[PDB]
């Protein structure tokens, strides 16, 4: 890591104060109190890391990441952050892996500092107050991690088994953290502290090479170099025969998925679930020991602001004890609770007490006064609070100091914000540069350093005074089938899947995949017809299987007949788009380049790449259509906001349309915020304004007045008018009516618009309509999202006022959801009862709409703490401080209904918590046991998100057709929207099977692709190639995911080209009658052709009638007649034979190697 503020910090270590303190601490006292600003905590903890190593706690998550980040820009990877959990320690969720990654690779790092393979000797660990309290298990250090290193001798079967017993899940396909897949001699692993997974392939028994790969392709990734990976734990434990014996002993005591037997049945087997936490007391009883015990000896702590940390450790001990009884109470369990409080948080004095009978001093660093404390000679920095007059009176000061000979320093933490700051100090008179990073400012000159500082400093010791930029402005910084699916063919129909089997025939091994039609009949797919196959997904009713005679080739042409209006009317307008007329806008605005600066994060390559995207066809004559795609929390604002500036600095005004007012007043409130310093008139226009500022202001819009207005369906009353207005916005489009749908789908060619909404389509609709309707979709994300921690289990009114109270707690909110609106207030009145601390209202469709509007524009507004609402409520309203889901009846919700709901949590820095919860009354039905279970695992949510796209696909393409995508499939129906979509769009401008039955053993072993669904997948890829550069591409990534391709790997794609070279000549079939002879079925020879054959292909005769060809097949050698050719010297001696019959001469062949 880079340390730009390290000669900032020596600099302020020049202070004789701090250097007090140095010396001070060196003898190492039992008690030393230290006085001073919060903005110096990282100034003495730097003093105090020139020593030796040191531990420092702070009250809040946020403060020590705070702490951890300016130390960072200090000491560089010598920094790090002891995580705390996110759950309790009796709660029954798991904590993630990420977190308890991290705290137990420092925990080892602490145990083995001179280690180069674990970073660099750690000097400031940074701590909460929960991880100093939690207590545990004194042997987690010792539990040996999976060091992966070139030229390590470890055996493939030993290490799986320890990834396993160090709490690892072995899946199919790594796509999270703690995931590991196993092929034949690579294993993918994803170690929960790494960026990337890896990819480790052995040679015998120890490592060939080791790659990182990705997650979406699962291709490795070249530009990044790995030495040696070391996989820690992915939970607090070691999975031993010991805990095996002692949870079944404890099943023996109690004998459905949020259940404790359910829990203790998978732990006698060895499988670690979630709430696991919560047993070790029972499950691995030993000494418990707290964090300061794993510091190095005599390493001190430093607490800072001790008061915030006693009050902090007094609500932590008790929302602890209230889980615990929640969670563990004698009802939930249908185990003795003090056991259990030995895993629980200790009291702040028996920590300190523990740290000072361990050899750590306890320190402390407060901002309050203490005659018994050492004072620093250290103040904090003036803050601008939003003042011209106090920004201009900061930089008087800082002009005068440099004047006198004092050094002075502007931290910078934003990006591209450093030279703003430099030209604010020019205006003000005042000489200033920009630091190299990790350098000092000189004096007499300012120096801008970019660097991460909250808050700044003045140390008149040291004649330097540091300020930061929140000082001056105040903000801080695959096809996967179980037994019974339906699936669909595209020349069969509707079937039923049984499994897959191989039945070796014609002196070949070969793969079908078997299915069911009307139980009389089994269809038999082969392995090169898969691309004709596809998961029936779209009736939510699943309709009847089909049979072999006509009928499906009619629902085909109902579905091609139907599918054809849309095309038609979507071309028709692209057309009637790109030849009406349309005023271009001019290029950027000298202020359009400033705003970008503004942004306070950093850009995306999709954000860019789109924000380049809406730019072209503005600045382009055409009249504007264009959507942006990704969902939620993206950039997606952001372009609207540029997008908008643009427009609004040529001249044009912009309007932005929303279905709600509460986006009303988000889109209003991110628009005034980005365009503050700027001459850009903005107001709105919603459900909620008087008329006087409505009327007036507002819709008083003929002399230009406001520039860019965010309003709802009222802006579409007649009586509106708009003095030049060149763009329109509007946010989430299908959510209008289609009294107004009808307004903004009229509004296109007229004005340049842009449309926004986070409903996906699927990747094959996106390529097929890429020519008419123009669309730019974003998936970099800008932050890496981390899943929300969710619990499935039985309605328990103590568990369910836990989470409610610990979000109210950290000053959240929650999401309460009742279906059943007969009965929504009743469900209130029990949550009120519940947590009576809690504003709890409700809303429901069924409510006239403006007691709605405002009772979430109150939720948002943080008026109300828990919204009891609706399925369809909750999912149209984003609320980035509702972090809390909770849903009663869970087994009444389809399993995409659960995805959504969970969806709009825990979306942001802070995570969130969903909770599924089934009546306690009644026995769960048949449908739902594995549905929740599904829910709880992090294959079968898969036939949940593709419901998720068609919603999406009837946004874009206009129509619902509900009768269309059921009968002939969703997969299907999009298929035959980018064919006729094709055609339209062709005819706007003026302009199958190869059977191959060759005894060639030509399968994919299973030794080689284990998972049926990754080498159905694989044999699909390489079906639907078209070149001999595409069947290259598919097996470069077949030897990338699997290893080298065995024989019949080799010889299966050896006959792929052999039918691209049979589709070259137009060729439908090779087939053996026997051993003896080959038949090439569709060929019209000519007279020197036929003479061609006879001449260097004797015995073999030509049928005309059929267009065949007929040569019988040679001989391996010249001997007694025994062996006749086979495998890929037949596949080549017939590659050579369609070139000859057709004159090319056997000059262009390849497959002799494969």
């Amino acid at each position: 890591v880079q340390t730009p503020i390290a000669g900032l910090v020596e600099l302020a270590l020049s202070d004789p104060s701090l250097q007090d303190v140095i010396r001070r601490a060196a003898d190492r006292p039992a008690d030393l109190a230290l006085v001073g600003p919060a903005s110096a905590r990282v100034l003495v903890a730097a003093a105090l890391a020139q020593n030796g190593p040191l531990l420092v706690v702070a009250a809040t998550g946020r403060e020590a990441d705070e702490l951890t980040a300016e130390l960072r820009g200090v000491f560089g990877d010598s920094v790090a952050l002891f995580p705390s959990w996110e759950t309790l320690p009796h709660e029954r969720l798991s904590p993630g892996v990420e977190t308890v990654g991290a705290r137990l690779m420092l925990l080892r790092r602490l145990a083995r500092p001179d280690d180069e393979t674990l970073g660099a000797p750690l000097r400031v660990v940074v701590t909460t107050t929960r991880s100093l309290l939690q207590p545990m298990a004194p042997d987690l250090v010792d539990i040996e991690p999976v060091t992966l290193s070139v030229g390590a001798e470890m055996e493939f079967e030993d290490v799986v088994a320890r990834l396993v017993d160090l709490s690892y899940t072995r899946v199919d396909m790594v796509g999270k953290r703690g995931e590991f897949a196993v092929r034949g001699g690579i294993l993918d692993v994803f170690p929960p502290t790494a960026e990337h997974p890896v990819r480790v392939e052995f040679w015998g028994d120890e490592i060939s090479e080791m790659r990182a790969f990705a997650i979406a392709d699962q291709r490795s990734i070249p530009e990044v170099p790995v030495q040696t990976v070391v996989a820690v734990p992915c939970r607090e434990l070691l999975m031993t025969d010991d805990v095996r014996e002692r949870a079944a002993a404890l099943a023996a005591e109690h004998p459905v998925p949020g259940t404790v037997p359910d829990m203790l049945a998978k732990l006698a087997e060895g499988i670690p679930v979630d709430g696991m936490e919560a047993l070790l007391p029972l499950l691995h009883p030993i000494e418990p020991t707290t964090l300061t015990r794993h510091l190095p000896e005599g390493a001190p702590v430093l607490v800072c602001d001790p008061e915030k940390v006693r009050t902090r450790a007094a609500d932590l001990i008790k929302t602890g004890r209230e889980f615990l009884e929640a969670s563990w109470s004698t009802a939930a369990v249908g185990i003795d609770l003090e056991a259990l409080g030995a895993s629980g948080f200790v009291t702040f004095e028996e920590a300190r007490e523990a740290a000072r009978e361990g050899g750590h001093p306890w320190w402390t660093l407060s901002q309050l006064s203490d005659e018994s404390a050492v004072e620093l000679d250290i103040r904090s920095a003036p803050s601008a609070r939003g003042s011209q007059h106090n920004l201009e009176e900061i930089f008087a000061m800082l002009r005068a100091h440099v004047a006198t000979g004092g050094y002075a320093a502007v931290v910078t933490p934003g990006i591209g914000t450093a030279h703003r700051v430099v030209e604010q100090l020019g205006e003000a008179d005042t000489a200033a540069t920009i630091l190299e990073p990790g350098t000092a400012p000189k004096a007499g000159v300012v120096g801008v350093l970019k660097g991460p500082l909250c808050s700044g400093v003045v140390l008149p010791g040291a004649n330097l005074v540091i300020i930061t930029e929140t000082d001056l402005t105040g903000n801080r910084v695959p096809l996967a089938l179980t037994a019974g699916d339906l699936v669909v063919h595209d020349q069969h129909g509707i079937g039923k899947f049984v499994e897959m089997t191989e039945r070796v025939v014609g002196g070949a091994r070969r793969e079908y995949l078997v299915l069911e039609y009307a139980g009389t009949d089994k269809l038999y797919v082969p392995m090169d017809s898969l691309d004709q196959l596809s998961r029936y997904v779209g009736g939510e009713a699943p309709s009847l299987s089909r049979l072999g005679g006509s009928d499906w080739a009619n629902t085909k042409t109902k579905a091609r007949r139907a599918v054809r209006e849309i095309a038609s009317e979507l071309v028709a307008l692209y057309a009637k788009r790109q030849s009406a007329p349309g005023h271009a806008f001019g290029p950027d605005t000298p202020w359009q380049a400033e705003m970008e600066d503004a942004f306070g994060f950093t850009e995306t390559i999709d954000q860019l790449t789109a924000i380049q995207e809406v730019k072209s066809d503005m600045e382009k004559p055409v009249p504007m259509d264009r959507v942006i795609c990704g969902d939620v929390g993206y950039g997606k604002t952001e372009i609207a906001v540029r997008a908008a500036f643009k427009a609004v600095q040529d001249g044009k005004q912009v309007a932005v349309l929303v279905p709600t007012t509460l986006l009303a007043d988000q889109h209003l409130q991110t628009f005034t915020n980005r365009m503050a310093g700027f001459p850009v008139t903005v107001k709105g226009l919603s459900r909620f304004t008087d008329p006087a500022e409505s009327r007036a202001v507002i819709e008083g819009l003929k002399d230009g007045s406001v520039d860019v207005v965010i309003g709802t369906h009222r802006l579409l009353q007649t009586g509106v008018t708009w003095k030049d207005l060149g763009l329109i916005i509007v946010d989430e489009e299908q959510r209008f009516g289609v009294e107004h749908k009808e307004h903004i789908k009229s509004m296109r060619t007229h004005v340049d618009v842009l449309t926004m909404s986070a409903t996906p389509i699927p990747r094959t609709l996106e390529m097929s309509l890429a020519g008419i309707r123009e669309m730019s979709t974003i998936l970099t994300p800008p932050e890496e999202r981390y899943p929300v921690l969710t619990y499935v289990g039985p309605h328990d009114d103590k568990q369910v006022a836990a989470a409610l109270r610990r979000e109210l707690l950290r000053d959240g909110q929650a999401f309460y959801i009742h279906n059943r609106v007969r009965t929504i207030d009743e469900a209130a009145a029990r949550v009120r009862q519940l947590v009576p601390e809690a504003r709890v209202v409700v809303a429901h469709g069924q409510m006239n709409e403006e007691t709605l509007e405002k009772t979430v524009e109150g939720f948002w507004n943080r008026e109300y703490d828990i919204l009891v609402c609706t399925t369809i409520v909750e999912t149209g309203l984003d609320i980035s401080n509702a972090n809390t889901l909770i849903v009663e009846r869970a087994d009444t919700f389809g399993l995409s209904q659960l995805h959504q709901l969970r969806g709009r949590v825990g979306r942001s820095r802070e995570r969130g918590y969903a909770y599924f919860l089934y009546p306690p009354n009644k026995p769960l039905t048949e449908t739902a046991y594995d549905r929740l279970a599904t829910i709880a695992q992090n294959a079968g949510m898969a036939v949940a998100m593709k419901d998720l796209e068609i919603r999406g696909a009837g946004n874009v393409l206009g129509a619902e057709q509900s009768g269309h995508v059921a009968g002939v499939g969703f997969d299907l129906y999009v298929r035959l929207v980018g064919e006729a979509v094709e055609a339209y769009r062709a005819a706007a401008d003026g302009k199958k099977d190869v059977r191959i039955d060759l005894p060639v053993d030509a399968h994919l072993p299973p030794e080689y692709i284990g998972s049926d669904r990754l080498r159905l997948e694989a044999y699909r890829r390489l079906a639907a190639a078209a070149d001999d550069d595409a069947v290259a591409s598919v097996v470069d990534e077949l030897i990338d995911r699997y290893g080298p391709l065995p024989e019949p790997a080799q010889r299966l794609v050896a006959v792929a080209r052999l039918r691209l070279l049979c589709r070259e000549f137009g060729i439908t079939e090779i087939g053996a009658v026997s051993a003896s002879t080959v038949r090439l079925s569709p060929m019209v020879l000519p007279d020197s052709a036929q003479l061609r054959l006879k001449r260097m292909y004797p015995g073999g005769h030509y049928r005309a009638t059929t267009s065949t060809v007929q040569v019988p097949l040679p001989r391996a050698g010249e001997g007694v007649g025994a062996p006749r050719i086979r495998d890929l010297e037949l596949v080549q001696w017939v590659a050579g034979l369609v070139l000859v019959l057709n004159g090319k001469g056997q000059g262009d062949v390849d497959m002799s190697k494969f």
